[PDB]
Formats: structure tokens, sequence, C-alpha cells
């Protein structure tokens, strides 16, 4: 009930080895803060700049102050010049297997 | 590796409930074939017509396989009939935990 996924679209600009090398350290990043569950960058097959990560959270307090820790900005601002994100908060209405 | 995960954004224009449990079925369809490993219906926060389905297959044979399946067509009537989406297929790119 509290956890919260949130789900960005990413349309990378440069290079697609470069956003993910860059996401590699973002992520990291992210799993040393309290109330991180698990993330996935999935990319589009047959398409080459076309991502989509999928982040949970134990609750939205953790996930607001993993956004706004210091640690955050060069992750955020190396993740800007690579690419652009359409990004929402999600919480859990079904899952299967149950 | 061979696991494949098609995303889908939906824009409910009907009810959401009956949005909801329309899904449900159709997931249910879908869970009942060859190469289905899991789902996760999300709906957006503060949101009322906004979600998010997230579904893992073995393969993308084995995805291909159950769209293609004749009962799909009617399930896929009744749930456009509330939603419009838009949708992706993707691989695994990077997962954490390891
Ligand atoms: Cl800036
Ligand atoms: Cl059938």
């Amino acid at each position: 009930a509290d956890e919260v996924t949130f789900v960005n679209r990413f349309t990378v600009h440069g290079a697609p080895a470069e956003f993910e090398s860059v996401f590699a350290r973002t992520a990291a990043f992210f799993a040393r803060q309290p109330g991180f569950v698990r993330h996935t960058l999935l990319r589009e097959r047959d398409k080459d700049n076309s991502y989509v990560n999928i982040a949970v959270w134990t609750d939205h307090d953790a996930f607001r102050r993993a956004l706004a820790q210091p640690g955050f900005l060069p992750h955020a601002t190396a993740l800007r010049a690579l690419s652009t994100s359409e990004h929402g908060l999600f919480t859990a209405r079904q899952t299967l297997p149950e």
C-alpha cells in the first residue's frame, strides 16, 4: 500500500552507451538511499534511444528524500545532458502471480 | 536475457472501477498463456485516469503467441472501450539488487 513506483520514459539524445554508463552510477547512488527497493532499466526492442526505468521505493517520503539529496545533482545533470524524460509516481493496484 | 517486458500506458476514459475489472479479466487471460512470468498494474498517484502495466514474458515468441490467441480479440475490444494506450516491448539492461 505504502510502496511507490517511479516510472521514467527516456528519449536519449546523446550516445546510448554513455547514457547507460551514466544511468548505472545514478542507480548506484539511489541504491545507497534508505527506502530504495529495486530498479530495472529497460531498452525498447528495435529502438536505440528509447528507455524506461522502473524504480520501487518503500514510501513516497523516501522517494522525495532521495531526489532532494545533494549527491543526486551530478547524476541528474549527466542524465539531462544526454536525454529528456517524462515520468510519474504510481501505486500498485494488481499483481500476478498473486 | 531472453525475457521481454511489455509496458503499456493507459489513459482511462470510462469508469476506473470498470477499467480495473475488465483489466483483471484480460490479465487473467494472459496469465494462463505459456511463458507468462508476472505483471503489475500501476495507478498514477493523485490521478484517477492514468495507469501503467508492466508484464514480463519468458521470451519474445511466447509474448507473440499469446497476443495472437483468438481469445485476445474480444478482451482487447472490451479494454479499448474504456481506455486508450501507448505501449512498447523492452529488454532489461540493468537491475538492482543483483
Ligand atoms: Cl542545471
Ligand atoms: Cl484463446
